[PDB]
């Protein structure tokens, strides 16, 4: 499994970007910019507490009061929400469970937070909100099969969540809602190829997934829905380069995918569509720095991509679409994924 | 009352831009973008049938599925559905009621569309989904006041809808859920000056609502909060112009507001926010064309922004941020809007 994303990223309901990461404490910080735009100021690293075994989650409730998500030394599932949006947090509180991947965390139609996470039989188990934005939670629930990575969520864009993760074989396996807001999940079903790291997956302009992960030959891999909320799936199509790192994916404010990785050589690399949304890809090009994680990337309120790295000193550094000088955000993070 | 909107215009959840109207036999009919991209090409107009005595306003469910509302010949709000997202229809089904203005459309946190209209009385009323993107819908539930205009709605950064609509005096009045999903909704708040347009609201790349109509003579103001999903409100601010429609609010792709309208010489005007979201205004700046209503903007999956707008031989004519050209979707369109 390639190098993580060291931090959880999200835009606030404000325009304000917020990081989560883990600090050498191993207690959940976040870090939020002072204003709606590429370049400003952080808050600085201000601490949730809390004793995590994963990396952690952050998630925007549809009323936007963020919620994090991590494992803890208990091996439980735990969380902590806004009691306001954007104000203060909660306490910490236990959703139970023995859990052995990061949480993977998308919401419902109706609202209702969906939380997927290998069990101790290896299989994907996941819990949700059964209220809008509201506990209590559900049950601990089996969707079965044996995955060797961390899932992946992504709603499709008829309104039904889709899960990705490496099987035994190393291939990609999916599986689905068969409606919008329910239980009723599909079978396991296998894209084939043999992946190396934990997959991404985005929703495409026009209503497609999308799944991004590195090969057996270190390239960069996608595949992809031919049709909107459809399958066939394409085949596998190779974006090339030699990556060291997880691979993250983020939507252009045009709909342009662009695809942030580690190169051979510590350096933070991208690519693109170019021209339009689901255009042909540009080559590879550097953005320099030295990165010990993989990066992680979040569009901001001016429309600009924002990247996130740790360094060598092991801060969190941040670099814009301008692109931006590096600059730090300081902080000194730990990788925390359940599974390496 | 200046001249409104004629169409109701979504970009569908697999980025094509679709338009609805009324045409010279009162029926509703739509036109969609053949792809999702600036300068598509067109389906042609399609009839959903009904018999229509307000503007249609579409609106799309959470799970992606459009949903059209409408006064019937009866004076109750009739509404059709996709059956599946982007696909087949329902027929028109009656939810009753006795509504004098066009209905005004948003969906509440947990997925349920709530619909506002003007009852005989001439007080706000509304119904709502009382399960996620589904029926039964509720009773018809007051509000109270007396509304001289076409209401408008759009939901706070915290989840809460918020309504804003003229009062006897003309001025400005506004009303919100006091917790999202409820039917605890405030007092009626006056935010004062005098409109002689609908207005409209949008929410900011910050997270805060703003309010654009036009004052008594006629040139374009807006009022905002001055804090995310909270008063106090701004003094009301002149964007001067003299305009002969409604105007017509829309966020670009980088956040910044652009205001379209109708000028003295019938020609389409415009103004945006400078530099980012936030930020100074520009002057008024023409588009050219003869316009016969007030002009429906939104963002396309290329993040240009489209203007619609119906032309002297009764035409929906189309014109995109490169700008391009006028281009003619053809049809022949009526105003049914409830409110004149
Ligand atoms: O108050 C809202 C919060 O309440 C808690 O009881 C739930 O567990 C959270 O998921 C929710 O966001
Ligand atoms: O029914 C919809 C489903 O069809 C399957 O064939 C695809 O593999 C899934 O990605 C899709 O969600
Ligand atoms: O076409 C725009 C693209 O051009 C490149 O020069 C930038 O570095 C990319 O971030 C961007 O997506
Ligand atoms: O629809 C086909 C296209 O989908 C895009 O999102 C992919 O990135 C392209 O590689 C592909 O050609
Ligand atoms: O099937 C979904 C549809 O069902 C109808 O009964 C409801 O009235 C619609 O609002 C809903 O979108
Ligand atoms: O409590 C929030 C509410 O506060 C009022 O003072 C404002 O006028 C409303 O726009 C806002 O939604
Ligand atoms: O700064 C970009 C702005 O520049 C003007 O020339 C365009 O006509 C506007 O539509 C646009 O928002
Ligand atoms: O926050 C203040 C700013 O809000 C913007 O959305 C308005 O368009 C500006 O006129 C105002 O200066
Ligand atoms: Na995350
Ligand atoms: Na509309």
């Amino acid at each position: 499994i390639a190098l993580s994303e060291i931090v959880s990223v999200v835009n606030t309901s404000d325009g304000r970007i917020e990081v989560f990461g883990v600090g050498t404490d191993n207690a959940v910080w976040h870090n939020r910019q002072t204003a709606p735009h590429s370049g400003s100021s952080w808050t600085g690293w201000i601490s949730l507490n809390g004793k995590v075994t994963s990396k952690p989650v952050v998630y925007i409730n549809t009323d936007g009061r963020l919620e994090v998500f991590a494992r803890g030394t208990d091996n439980a599932l735990w969380h902590i929400w806004q009691t306001a949006t954007n104000a203060g947090w909660s306490n910490w509180q236990s959703l139970g469970g023995t859990i052995t991947s990061n949480p993977a965390v998308y919401v419902n139609t109706d609202g209702r937070i969906d939380v997927f996470a290998r069990g101790t039989d290896n299989a994907l188990w996941h819990i949700s909100q059964t209220a809008a934005h509201s506990g209590p939670w559900s049950s601990w629930q089996s969707l079965n099969g044996v995955i060797t990575s961390n899932p992946a969520v992504h709603i499709n864009s008829d309104g039904r969540l889709e899960v990705f993760a490496r099987g035994t074989d190393n291939a990609l396996w999916h599986i689905w809602q068969t409606a919008p807001d329910s239980n009723q999940w599909s079978g396991w079903d296998s894209l084939g190829g043999v992946i190396t790291s934990d997959p991404v997956v985005i929703g495409t302009a026009d209503g497609r997934l999308e799944v991004f992960a590195r090969g057996s030959n270190n390239a960069l891999y996608h595949i992809w829905q031919t049709v909107p909320h459809g399958g066939p799936w394409s085949n596998w199509a190779s974006l090339n380069g030699v990556i060291t790192s997880a691979p993250a994916v983020v939507k252009n404010s045009d709909g342009r995918l662009e695809v942030f990785a580690r190169g051979t050589n510590n350096a933070l690399y991208h690519i693109w569509q170019t021209v339009s949304h689901s255009g042909p890809w540009s080559n590879w090009a550097t953005l320099n720095g030295t990165i010990t994680s993989a990066p992680t990337a979040v569009e901001d309120a001016d429309g600009r991509l924002e990247v996130f790295a740790r360094g060598t000193d092991n801060a969190l550094w941040n670099i814009w679409q301008a692109w931006s000088a590096w600059v730090s955000l300081k902080g000194s993070l730990i990788d925390a994924s359940a599974i390496k």
